[PDB]
């Protein structure tokens, strides 16, 4: 086709990368992967309700946290029901079916249709109480109105989705040729090559080193231990390049996608090293076939297809099913785990260990190991454990299987975890030895039967691919499938989108090199000019897909007196029904890594819900963070807020003097009544006892007072975790903190005991979570944060959640953590001023 070939050039231009582009590659598996993903793409587009789709309704199934029905005064909901210019509240219960509110509003009143949110782009459609729309929760959590717009149901057919036109028999042990090495631009030097699998090296082998030049040649077989009978598919030979020190590195599947043994000749350009991590480990090779190094190989040139247990035993396998993620295994631990195998199996927190136990580089292991996996009736039985389930998916388990069951304990997560997850299981995709797999298919699936999972799917995978060229061929070919089934309708948000975001960026850019009041020229210049023949009428917030962006407010727009220089963007809600005038404030940055801050941001999310769990509310603000491209992307901006710093600051800029007190007058400064006053102290309490936990846990504690915000309403948040990360007293608790809780130097107080009770039930609260924060935060260096891992940075969270000790020990450990903050003062922060302000 013709129409067919300008769809495929609008795709790469959405993608930010050319798909059905070959030069970097070097075979048909990213094409192969293309072709696989043409079904579940098909199956999920033919099986998802057009309307229930078109309308996204956002649905939780979860009980209603203790603290929203405190805020019931009567099982007695109020929404307000708006028509065109009229307006009717009504009385509805934490039961009320949205659609039978239609008959308790054409029967509440007379002397096809669906309930819209107003400004939002946020329906209440769908068989659900209404107690369980996120909208609703959100609505009862922050004391605030239910404003309703009865209009038309959008259209399914918006959402067209346009047409679519042996090996277990050779004893012969492995080898690989090396033809040699030859970098086109300059010691001695010698190839290593490892066959590994799932970070277990399976065996090793060198090269006579040789003077370092141009171009260095071998010609050399190296014969490996491991039979080609036992190789295990997901098999990589890792080649690196020391001179000793790492300087390259390449990998080559053993197996293929089509579970062939590798042959023939190889020519592969080699990563760099700069100066573990997730890139360290990719089948991609360099696209730059200039600059970096080069290596030639040759492969040869076959299709691979009830006892007891003792006492000391069984109480010495429980210790070690008991032990944390990150507590290692000695090969004692292992071979009891594999000999008591059938025992391990009953208890689904075994299954991390068990399969670690696994000596791949063994075909009869691996034989029984599939008999094992076989017996999955107490796995598939047992509620899903999300914190077992990502274990399973990192790097440490590269067999197909063993990944396939964990993405199968996944199936069972209804949309709104899928939401808390989906950043880290799109960086999990890493991990996969193939282009094809469970999890690659299973984002794909859940990113087209909802369009808020599929939106964001959409700038993980976009923001991923513009940073990575170690995975965003893969990437590439999982957001072309997304884009060839999301539909017509989100296919033209995302061209708006893209559109938008790619004028600012350029603005970002060029003020940023022409860098006073004159630049505030071009700024206000410039914007005014794109807010014509370019920027269309409206584009979906990124980081809020519900909210719509309209004209620019050039007047409120500036740029920021920081080291960069990121604009302070403001923007009208682009929609009518909205009952307010408060507009849109983005912030827009190039510069640096905006990843590690989503990384952050949405583990902030996952605490809030396992709070949520245990019926608390820390009180936490994770502002909305998207990166959309090269070390560049957005930040949302909460509306009546000041740094810490600033309320300080206003009494002296050039000193830092710290005045105790400040804080609790601002508040009072910025309180309309005295009573409301003390709703901004209660939520004071909350959100700095939230941070203290959170900002520990995460080991980001350490704050210099510019970096803490408060807003002018009791909330207090930090923000900018890109700043402690991209450059490497426990969290952070100030006598103005605690000047807003009754207490100096060394006293206590009624609002200070209760802060102090608000922490340790929060943080033993994430301890019952353990597991799952650890594989997050292990999880969250690998991917995202390099220069931040060596494995002891990886360690620290095992101290921090005070791993093996008693809730008692603990409480007494976090309280010291509370005092520790109080023999310190302002040293800590005085010691900042001393160098962020000044060296
Ligand atoms: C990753 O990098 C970033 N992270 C965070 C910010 C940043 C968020 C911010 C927010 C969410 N709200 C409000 N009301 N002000 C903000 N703000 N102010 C502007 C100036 C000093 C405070 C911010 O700087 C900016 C970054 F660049």
């Amino acid at each position: 086709s013709e129409e067919s070939q300008a769809f495929q050039r609008q795709l790469t231009a959405l993608i930010g990368y050319d798909v059905t582009d070959v030069s970097n590659v070097h075979d048909d598996e990213l094409e192969f992967t293309r072709r696989g993903l043409v079904t579940p793409r098909m199956a999920e587009v033919a099986s998802r309700d057009p309307k229930l789709y078109a309308m996204h309704p956002w649905v939780t199934s979860k009980p209603l946290p203790e603290y929203l029905w405190k805020k019931i005064a009567n099982n007695c909901i109020f929404i307000v029901i708006h028509r065109s210019t009229t307006s009717q509240t009504i009385k509805v219960s934490p039961d009320d079916t949205p659609g039978a509110i239609l008959q308790s509003f054409f029967t509440k009143m007379a002397k096809d249709f669906v309930l819209r949110v107003c400004g939002r782009d946020e329906y209440l459609v769908g068989e659900t109480p209404i107690k369980n729309f996120q909208w609703v929760r959100h609505c009862l959590k922050n004391g605030e109105e239910i404003h309703v717009v009865l209009d038309t149901p959008p259209d399914p057919a918006l959402d067209e989705v346009r047409k679519e036109e042996s090996l277990w028999d050779c004893d012969r042990k492995f080898r690989v040729k090396i033809r040699g090495i030859d970098i086109p631009v300059l010691l001695t030097v010698f190839v290593e090559a490892n066959i590994q699998h799932g970070q277990q090296v399976l065996c090793q082998r060198r090269t006579s080193p040789k003077p370092f030049t141009e171009e260095v040649l071998w010609n050399v077989w190296l014969e490996f231990s491991i039979k080609i009978k036992d190789l295990p598919k997901g098999a990589l030979l890792n080649l690196q390049i020391y001179c000793v020190q790492l300087l390259y590195y390449v990998n080559l599947l053993l197996i293929d996608h089509r579970f062939l043994l590798r042959r023939g000749e190889y020519v592969l350009h080699m990563w760099q090293i700069s100066g573990f991590n997730a890139d360290k480990l990719t089948s991609a090779t360099n696209p730059d076939k200039e600059n970096s190094m080069s290596i030639s190989i040759l492969l040869d040139n076959i299709a691979l297809p009830r006892a007891e247990m003792p006492n000391q035993l069984r109480k010495q396998l429980e210790a070690i099913i008991a032990t944390d993620p990150l507590n290692p295994l000695t090969a004692e631990d292992k071979e009891l785990l594999w000999h008591f195998r059938y025992e391990s199996l009953k208890h689904p927190k075994a299954y991390p260990k068990l399969f670690s136990s696994v000596k791949w580089g063994q075909q009869e292991i691996v034989a029984k190991t599939y008999q094992l996996l076989a017996r999955r009736e107490v796995w598939d039985q047992s509620a899903l454990d999300v914190g077992l389930t990502m274990q399973l998916l990192d790097c440490n388990f590269s067999d197909e299987n063993v990944r396939a069951i964990a993405v199968q304990k996944l199936e069972s997560l209804e949309d709104d975890d899928v939401l808390h997850y989906l950043l880290q299981l799109v960086q999990a995709v890493k991990f996969e030895p193939y282009h094809d797999s469970a999890l690659a298919r299973f984002l794909l699936k859940r990113g087209l039967r909802n369009k808020r999972i599929g939106h964001f799917l959409f700038w993980f995978l976009r923001s991923e691919i513009a940073q990575s060229r170690h995975y965003q061929q893969r990437f590439a070919v999982i957001l072309e499938a997304y884009l060839r089934g999301c539909g017509t309708a989100m296919l033209h948000d995302f061209t708006q989108q893209v559109q938008v975001i790619e004028m600012l960026q350029k603005v970002t850019l060029d003020i940023k090199s022409l860098s006073s009041s004159q630049v505030i020229s071009q700024l206000k210049q410039k914007l005014e000019n794109l807010q014509n023949s370019q920027l269309p009428e409206s584009f979906r917030v990124p980081y809020d897909p519900g909210l719509k962006a309209g004209a620019l407010a050039i007047e409120k727009c500036k740029v920021m007196a920081s080291k960069k220089k990121p604009l302070w963007l403001e923007f009208k809600c682009a929609d009518p029904t909205a009952l307010s005038n408060e507009t849109i404030g983005i912030i827009f940055k190039h510069g640096d890594d905006l990843r590690q801050d989503m990384l952050i941001l949405q583990i902030l999310r996952i605490m809030e819900s396992i709070w949520e769990t245990e019926s608390l509310d820390l009180c936490l603000l994770p502002y909305g963070c998207i990166s959309t491209g090269d070390k560049i992307g957005m930040i949302e901006i909460v509306k009546d807020a000041t740094t810490i710093a600033k309320i300080q600051q206003s009494t002296v800029g050039n000193t830092g003097a710290f005045k105790d007190e400040v804080l609790n007058h601002w508040l009072k400064e910025k309180s309309p009544t005295e009573e409301k006053f003390q709703a901004a102290v209660e939520r004071f309490v909350y959100s700095c006892a939230g941070y203290c936990v959170a900002t520990f846990v995460l080991g980001i504690g350490d704050r210099h007072n510019d970096n803490i915000m408060i807003t002018e309403t009791g909330n207090l948040f930090h923000i900018d975790f890109g700043h402690i990360l991209g450059n490497y007293v426990p969290f952070v608790l100030t006598p103005d903190f605690l000047f807003v809780m009754g207490t100096s130097g060394k006293k206590t107080s009624p609002h200070f005991q209760k802060f102090q009770d608000i922490c340790v039930k929060a943080y033993l609260a994430l301890r019952h979570h353990t597991n799952l924060l650890i594989i997050l935060f292990s999880m969250m260096l690998m991917t995202g944060m390099p220069q931040l891992t060596s494995k002891e940075d990886i360690e620290y969270i095992r101290d921090a959640l005070t791993v093996g000790k008693n809730e008692e020990d603990a409480k007494k450990y976090f309280l010291d953590q509370i005092e520790v903050c109080r023999d310190k003062g302002w040293t800590v922060q005085f010691n900042w001023f001393l160098h962020l302000v000044l060296g």
